[PDB]
């Protein structure tokens, strides 16, 4: 009984993107978080691998964290060279992260309904 495409072993809810008011949360607990990829979303996401980010939602050019498990933000994961996390994030920060952007970690789904942690930008 596989799971189905890109639903999460643990099921959606530990998974859904959960606003609060230092930032936001996912119930999921991945144990030792290394991020070295980053999901891109909407125009930005043209190469990499899909992945899904439940619990969020893109209605403009900047992802919402909402926390409904009827949001979803499919997106696509850009696997950084592992000794280059340092200087890929810092870019990304300079390109992404403009003014009023944040920027979290958060583990996303792949089609086979395994997790992943990586970087993403939101507001
Ligand atoms: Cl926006
Ligand atoms: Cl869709």
């Amino acid at each position: 009984a596989p799971t189905q495409p890109f639903v999460p072993r643990k099921g959606i809810d530990k998974f859904v993107v959960r606003p609060a008011p230092v930032g936001p949360f996912q119930l999921v607990s991945p144990g030792v978080s290394e991020p070295s990829t980053l999901f891109l979303y909407g125009e930005d996401a043209y190469e990499g691998e899909e992945a899904w980010l439940y619990g969020v939602k893109l209605t403009a050019e900047v992802a919402v964290p909402t926390g409904v498990p009827g949001d979803v933000l499919k997106g696509k994961l850009l696997r950084w060279p592992s000794s280059s996390v340092k200087e890929k994030l810092k870019a990304a920060d300079e390109t992404y992260m403009k003014e009023g952007v944040k920027r979290g970690v958060v583990s996303v789904v792949l089609q086979d309904g395994s997790p992943e942690q990586a970087y993403w930008y939101f507001q």
